[PDB]
């Protein structure tokens, strides 16, 4: 049995999504990319009336929600360019998420502009590995030189990492370029430690069945959803895709139970309706000012009513 991963999503891998990916069976769920700069900032409150650990800025913004269900599966994805930092933000949560990942794949240079810099991934990663009792991961996009690529990802396997994302597109490279999946079959021979495959969700992922041909074509030990999650998150059942408007019942439901912003449920629904953004509901989606306006517009009224009174 090999693990389906939730990619990590800004805006998209709240709390809400991660639950959902996890009830379609998803074996682990990453969050949202969160900037060191902002969870630097943030108090651990434990939250008695929605049974959540909260992570609060000093604005009252809560800029990271877990809960039980999640507490072994969940990832903490995390924006740096900072080895203390990096150590710092790791501490903060560390008694409330199954693992670490530092990103290395993004568009104040932190993402792929750390590809560049390996004595800078070198002192984050290892930092994280020395300091911490969970598990380092990171998730890297490829190098134009296929031997800087090989080269970079053994020198990342050498801090001491429990495994490595590979998105197998290069920096600039659109979405609309072909994954590589020749470049995350020689990553994945040549190290001793797990692969995750990413990259392929257009292209090569509509269906469940897809996931283990893409593992297959890439020789990798599991595979990490993006996109095909985000337009509907039932593509990790093993049974079949749900029809959409009952995957979206399911988001609204854990979206109210854990009091996420209706600007951010609002934005994962456009993502999953996308061309039905234009049908009556859409339009009512589109125009809702709350929480809610997004359940009357899925005649989830009743259960905002219920659910509103219940934790108030
Ligand atoms: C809306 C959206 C947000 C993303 N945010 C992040 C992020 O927070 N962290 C990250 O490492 N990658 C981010 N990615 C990239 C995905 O994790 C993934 O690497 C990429 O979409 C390729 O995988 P896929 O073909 O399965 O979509 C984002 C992608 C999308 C579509």
């Amino acid at each position: 049995h090999h693990h389906l991963i939730l990619a990590p999503m800004v805006r998209v891998g709240t709390l809400p999504m991660r639950l959902l990916a996890l009830d379609y069976g998803a074996d682990i769920v990453y969050c949202e990319e969160l900037i060191d700069l902002k969870m630097i900032q943030c108090k651990r409150v434990v939250n008695e009336v929605l049974s959540t650990v909260d992570f609060v800025a000093p604005d009252d913004r809560v800029v990271f929600r877990t809960c039980e269900r999640e507490q072994n599966r969940v990832v903490f994805q995390m924006g740096t360019s900072d080895a203390e930092r990096a150590l710092a933000v790791a501490r903060l949560v560390e008694n409330d998420v199954a693992g670490i990942d530092v990103n290395m794949g993004c568009p104040g240079g932190m993402g792929a502009a750390l590809l560049s810099d390996p004595d800078k991934i070198e002192k984050i990663l290892s930092t994280l590995v020395k300091g911490t009792r969970r598990p380092v991961t990171c998730k890297i996009r490829i190098l134009p030189s296929l031997e800087d690529t090989l080269s970079l990802v053994k020198r990342i396997e050498r801090t001491g990492i429990a495994a490595i994302a590979v998105h197998g597109r290069k920096r600039e490279e659109r979405p609309q370029h072909p994954v590589s999946c020749e470049v995350i079959k020689a990553i994945a021979d040549t190290l001793s430690i797990p692969v995750i495959a990413n990259g392929g969700s257009h292209d090569h992922i509509q269906q469940y069945s897809d996931i283990e041909d893409f593992r297959q074509a890439t020789a990798a030990s599991s595979v990490m959803v993006a996109r095909a999650a985000m337009w509907n998150p039932s593509i990790f059942l093993k049974e079949g895709l749900r029809p959409l408007e009952e995957v979206m019942q399911k988001y609204i439901r854990y979206a109210v139970q854990y009091d996420n912003h209706y600007t951010n449920t609002k934005y994962c629904l456009c993502q999953m309706l996308r061309e039905q953004l234009e049908s009556p509901q859409g339009r009512l989606l589109h125009a809702a000012k709350s929480s809610r306006e997004i359940c009357e517009a899925f005649g989830l009224g009743a259960f905002y009513e219920e659910t509103t009174q219940e934790l108030d």
